């Protein structure tokens, strides 16, 4: 009767608003990003007690690297440990360093916290004050904060240019990000320009709700999704990107879950015939490229199954009055 | 009837086909790539006007980075600013660069072309030629185009042995790209060694139809799809990989939307108690090994849900007629 | 009668193990990795026939690589040529160099062993062994077996901190890897500690059976799994993430397929106004944090289709008899 045509009506709408006569395959996504901008760094910096001038232009050279594994690189911050040497030097004054005697230093002993193996000596490290005397790279490199404003916090007002290339293998169908002949010149904004793969990061922890200073003092690890719901049937076809931003890092501000992002970077070198090394402790934000989607074309067999699913409802159906 | 016994048959038919009987998981992969060759650089490039011999044998240590991601690259062209320190100077003559009289800088504004922050002053870069003097790495880099023929145009005659690690979790199935004991010794062809993990990266632009040199010269994004087709049921065993080749870049020869592959890597050094930089604008094609697939292996409970879906047919069969 | 009860309850069972009144949705995962450890190298060397005293203390900027593409890189043993410069030189010796006359020698010849390009001329090496002088790097890395002892053994008691951050965007249902105010000091351990994020690289080793000194003396490729099986439906609401490990490597153990883990690693610098480079031999292991997982929230699509391949077996049940 009428419940039967509400059944079909019900059924054959659940086929069509969940595309089930359609067959479904994961996509294969590839990412090339392109970072522009450059920041200048005038800051004073306190360096083992004493006022230090930090100046420099910083270039794409400077602060990025490639994207490896869809996901780039960007320095924020940093401290920077010149003139390290192989040696034998007093571990940096810290709870776990400082020592009354040489009863407090065993000699071997490696710390989580340390950078050194420890000679078993008791030494000064400045005036009476004494931590425990330990051989690696000296001097080593200070506890302290990163910079109060992040050194490069211009890096808000840098640039990311995203190219997607996915495509669907079953389907043979490859499209990507940027259709051709697309005014490049915009930047991305979530009603303005939805379709601009140019997005300046500033922008992105807006979308997030994230400060970009705060993250940028200590570093972080940013995600931008690229989603792709795609329809490959032609009465109703659409396979475009989806950006979205969402912050991935934990941010749970406690010493023992090493927040933010950074990393020690060495460059080496060589000076008056001794093995030298400079140490930077780099702060920056990490965004990861996330591409998902999902890419559909009917199949007779799926629509088959799902009717054969769908004959039960007109005979059980019946069965139910 | 006999419409029965065809619907009985092509129903069957589509279960076997379909592989419906079977449950089907993705897979999981790894990579691991070695690639290997030399090329020696005998060429005149043109810097700052002037005629310069480029010669050097590059080996892997000079071209490629360790696989990151999935991904590896090789170096195929490069220019070379050297001597770079921080300071003052005329940015290079270019169309937004060039100034008449002061009025056309101000100081502090920064281009995406330009890799400086200005001062504000017009000065002459040659001759009676004025551009705006920024603050940046000095001097800056030529805008001029990688040389005519690629300068590690060797690079084609390059191999990369690839080394793939599938593992299905559900069924607790693991294996690998190479199976034991097969002649490694081999190039891979699409006919003649299928199974070869050898590739020429020659033959790979051969196969894609794009010219190795062309892509050489300003860089391009390649892919290497390993495709796995496996089944798990003893009854019919098969899981292999298919190699297939795909050119990922956009070629878009548009200078707004950065064509090509290349990255700016900064080689840092001190001369003179100066800090210098050395910075190489790298060109070359970057390799993506995508690794995509499927294992099956028979279900009840799919088999089962499938001959729910087809005794409908065998019912509703009886009443179409 | 009776079937048709035992047919509800093993149907309506399949329902419930196979969770099919759940729609499923795969994962999207972004790892951070923090290494921790240090590692004194106190051994001898034999380089060019003479006994020489490798020492040093190395720490995470000497050692590692920060995380790209969810995989994390620790050296465990190097082999080191210092002062390399362009030139010409006699090639090592090997079974493929070694040369009776210049008839042995064509100029231009390159082979897959050697690391140059041959000048056509048969030189000496050493004392009346004559090898193919080439035109490389000089002089050319000597062809000999990685240190006995692996130079960072220590390298298994170093620990991987992991944060895994899982996303469902179809179910908008985000978590990581560590919840919050968990103790965070302590190992993983199968049983005593199977939520601890903190590994020690050692005990992985001792969960997949592989001594990890073996694989330290040429490298290897280990890989961490973390599943995710995923339950959104409250009535039963699990999602925490499950440790197991795999050694991804092929361990074949044949030169021609390159095993182990290892890389060719330039450090380049000028001296006495000539261009010089240090070449690294780097072994160690590759870690692979692969992250897999389903999560699933009841559908009524789902549902729906499930009772429709169901109720054929409730009047094809009812006609079996
Ligand atoms: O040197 C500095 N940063 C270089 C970084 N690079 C990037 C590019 N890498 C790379 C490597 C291989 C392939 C491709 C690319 C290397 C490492 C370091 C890691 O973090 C990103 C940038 C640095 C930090 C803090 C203050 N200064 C300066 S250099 C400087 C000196 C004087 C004036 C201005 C800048
Ligand atoms: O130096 C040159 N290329 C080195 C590259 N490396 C690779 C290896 N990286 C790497 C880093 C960390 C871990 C593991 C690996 C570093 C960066 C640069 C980025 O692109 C790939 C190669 C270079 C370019 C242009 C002309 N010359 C020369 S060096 C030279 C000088 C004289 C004679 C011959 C070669
Ligand atoms: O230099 C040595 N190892 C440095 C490695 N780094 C890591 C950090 N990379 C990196 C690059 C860009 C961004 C971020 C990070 C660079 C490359 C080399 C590749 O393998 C991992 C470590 C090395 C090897 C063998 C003996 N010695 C020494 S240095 C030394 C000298 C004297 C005393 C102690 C150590
Ligand atoms: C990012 O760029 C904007 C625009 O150039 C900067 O904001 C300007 O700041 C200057 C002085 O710092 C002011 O005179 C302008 O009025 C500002 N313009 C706007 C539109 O706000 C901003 O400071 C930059 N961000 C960082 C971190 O340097
Ligand atoms: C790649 O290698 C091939 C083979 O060595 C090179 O082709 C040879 O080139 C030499 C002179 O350049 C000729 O004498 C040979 O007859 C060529 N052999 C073949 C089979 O073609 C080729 O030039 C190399 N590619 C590049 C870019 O250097
Ligand atoms: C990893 O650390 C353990 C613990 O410190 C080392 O084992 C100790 O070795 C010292 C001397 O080498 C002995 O005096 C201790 O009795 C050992 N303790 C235990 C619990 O075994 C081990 O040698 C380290 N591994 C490496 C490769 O250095
Ligand atoms: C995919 O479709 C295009 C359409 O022209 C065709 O040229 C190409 O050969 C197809 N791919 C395969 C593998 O058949
Ligand atoms: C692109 O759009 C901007 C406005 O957002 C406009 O100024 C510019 O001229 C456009 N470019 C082209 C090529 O039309
Ligand atoms: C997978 O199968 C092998 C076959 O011998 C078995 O040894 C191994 O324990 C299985 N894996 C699990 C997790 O049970
Ligand atoms: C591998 O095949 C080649 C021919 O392509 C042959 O010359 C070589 O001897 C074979 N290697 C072995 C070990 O049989
Ligand atoms: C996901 O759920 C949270 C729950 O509060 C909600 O705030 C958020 O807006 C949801 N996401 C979307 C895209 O609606
Ligand atoms: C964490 O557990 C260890 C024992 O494994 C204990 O010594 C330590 O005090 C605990 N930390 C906290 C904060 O309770």
């Amino acid at each position: 009767w009428i419940f039967h045509a509400l059944v079909f009506s019900y059924i054959s709408f659940a086929l069509i608003s969940d595309k089930r006569y359609q067959k479904k395959e994961p996509l294969i996504s590839s990412v090339h990003t392109k970072v522009k901008g450059i920041a200048e760094v005038k800051a004073e910096i306190l360096e083992n007690g004493m006022k230090k001038m930090v100046s420099g232009v910083f270039d794409t050279a400077d602060y990025t690297f490639p994207l490896q594994g869809n996901s780039f690189f960007v320095m924020t911050n940093f401290i920077k440990t010149e003139g390290q040497q192989q040696g034998l030097c007093p571990d940096f004054p810290t709870a776990r360093t400082i020592c009354s005697s040489d009863r407090g230093c065993k000699k071997g002993r490696m710390d989580p916290q340390s950078k050194g193996i420890q000679t078993g000596r008791c030494v000064v490290y400045k005036e009476r004050l004494k931590t425990c005397e330990v051989s690696a790279w000296c001097p080593i490199e200070e506890v302290k904060d990163a910079p109060r404003p992040a050194l490069l916090n211009s890096a808000e007002n840098f640039t990311v240019l995203i190219k997607n290339n996915i495509d669907f293998p079953g389907h043979n169908y490859t499209t990507r990000n940027i259709l051709p002949g697309v005014n490049i010149t915009c930047t991305f904004h979530k009603t303005q320009n939805p379709q601009c793969p140019i997005f300046r990061l500033g922008d992105i922890f807006q979308e997030t709700g994230d400060s970009f200073s705060d993250v940028a003092i200590q570093g972080g690890i940013m995600g931008i999704e690229i989603y792709w719901d795609c329809n490959l049937d032609g009465w109703f076809h659409h396979c475009r990107p989806k950006y979205s931003f969402r912050r991935l890092d934990d941010k749970t501000t406690s010493e023992s879950l090493y927040p933010g992002y950074n990393f020690r970077y060495a460059k080496y070198y060589k000076e008056n015939n001794v093995e030298k090394r400079t140490l930077i402790k780099v702060f920056g934000i990490r965004f990861d490229i996330l591409v998902f989607g999902t890419g559909g074309k009917f199949n007779v067999i799926q629509l088959a199954v799902y009717i054969g699913s769908v004959i039960s409802y007109f005979g059980l159906a019946t069965v139910f009055i």
